[PDB]
């Protein structure tokens, strides 16, 4: 009955609806990044302000692959920027996604991972599109429950799932937020985070393991706060140093 | 079986035994952070590396406290740094956290979260130290297992939990990874940010819950991609700009 419980409870139910209604498309997401490896392609992963705490958490992980890469877009990394406010600004400007998709090293053939709630802004957008029209291979993680309950702020009218080859559906409803108080008029406590970045670790974890059943050994990190962690990622950093862009 | 279900299923255990086991801490810890906005104080959360993931996600939040601020150490805010293992090495440098502190709004009085699974390097240890010098009441979200399993790194010989207020024991086991397979020698799939991150929302949840049970109604931000969230947060950040650091 208590607030803490009743989030928890509410976190849990989320992912227990990640976990029964996208195992299909979490595989197929984990199968693409896995070709994609093979195939030579690099890896990347994209999110604006909180959704980019999703992409961060599959970017020089323990536990994670080295050759997972993050797209960033300068003031959206995360709510760092000064003033905040200013983050939410620059998800509405056009240009920006196109800026930042031609300098970076991304080519035709790589995996873009796009985390957008509620896909409906011009940032996530255009980068969905864009990504595409360069031939990569797009997969989102969205609440698709956004496309029919609000309006699109892209000049095409279109939502981030209709640009991608493959789409995760994070199931938060509308508001991000899950508790209610009787006394209280806003909603509050958002699990959007929690989900996206199991539905991360899910398609990741598949990743791997797709390519160990391939008998290809997947590059994974150690934590550096294990004894020995940061002698063991050195190794597999030189390894892969010419996939991997967040370090030399 | 398939690797998806199987970390699902692990964070899902995880969540289940923070639920059970961590009730009354995240009871007491949302009452710190209650007492503190009632008698005039701040909120602070910090970070590093993947740690600082949670402490942004109860900032400028959809849902969430307007209150909650985050504190930012340069170079460790995510893993946007270049390269990102200098992120690792900042860790280990002793007088950035007394840097970051005494330059900060904080003081005595205040109240400072600080996320730090393994609670054994210098920065999170220095952190809660130097802190509790500075008057400020401390909450610690950290994985208590490390501090018998590891030893520390911090020159006291100390852990993040010897110095806290009250301790949030966010249940990773150490390394960070839950899963194996027979094939691959290295551990994969961390939760530790699905745990964290709903750690701090059950944490914040009860802070605004324990403000209206009082009479006091919550200061809490609605999401900006929901139709007229902006004009809401507008004037809430405006009444609350007083004791919000990432505006104006
Ligand atoms: C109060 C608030 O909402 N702040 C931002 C929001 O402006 C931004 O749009 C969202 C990412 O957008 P997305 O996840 O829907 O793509 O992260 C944060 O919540
Ligand atoms: C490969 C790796 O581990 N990268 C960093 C690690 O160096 C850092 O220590 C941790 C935060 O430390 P903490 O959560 O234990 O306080 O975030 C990341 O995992």
């Amino acid at each position: 009955h208590k607030p803490a419980g009743q989030f928890l409870d509410a976190a849990i139910d989320l992912l227990r609806r990640v976990r029964d209604e996208e195992a299909d498309s979490i595989e197929a997401a984990g199968t693409l990044l896995a070709d994609t490896v093979q195939n030579g392609g690099r890896l990347f992963a994209f999110g604006a302000g909180h959704s980019s705490l999703a992409a961060q958490d599959v970017v020089y992980r323990a536990g994670g692959l080295a050759l997972m890469n993050l797209l960033t877009v300068p003031g959206v990394v995360g709510i760092d920027v000064m003033p905040a406010t200013l983050g939410s600004a620059l998800e509405r400007v056009d240009g920006l996604a196109s800026a930042v998709l031609d300098s970076s090293p991304l080519r035709a053939g790589d995996a873009l991972v796009i985390i957008s709630l509620s896909g409906r802004n011009a940032l996530p957008v255009e980068m969905a599109m864009h990504a595409r029209a360069l031939g990569l291979r797009v997969i989102g993680v969205t609440s698709v429950a956004y496309a029919s309950q609000t309006t699109s702020r892209h000049a095409s009218g279109t939502f981030l799932k209709d640009h991608c080859d493959i789409v995760l559906d994070s199931k938060i409803a509308v508001g991000d937020a899950e508790l209610t108080l009787d006394t209280v008029p806003a909603p509050f406590a958002p699990a959007s985070t929690v989900v996206t970045a199991a539905l991360m670790q899910a398609v990741t974890a598949t990743a791997a393991a797709t390519l160990a059943d391939r008998g290809i050994e997947p590059p994974l990190l150690r934590s550096g706060n294990v004894d020995g962690g940061h002698e063991w990622n050195a190794r597999v950093l030189e390894q892969y140093g010419e996939r991997i862009f967040y370090r030399r």
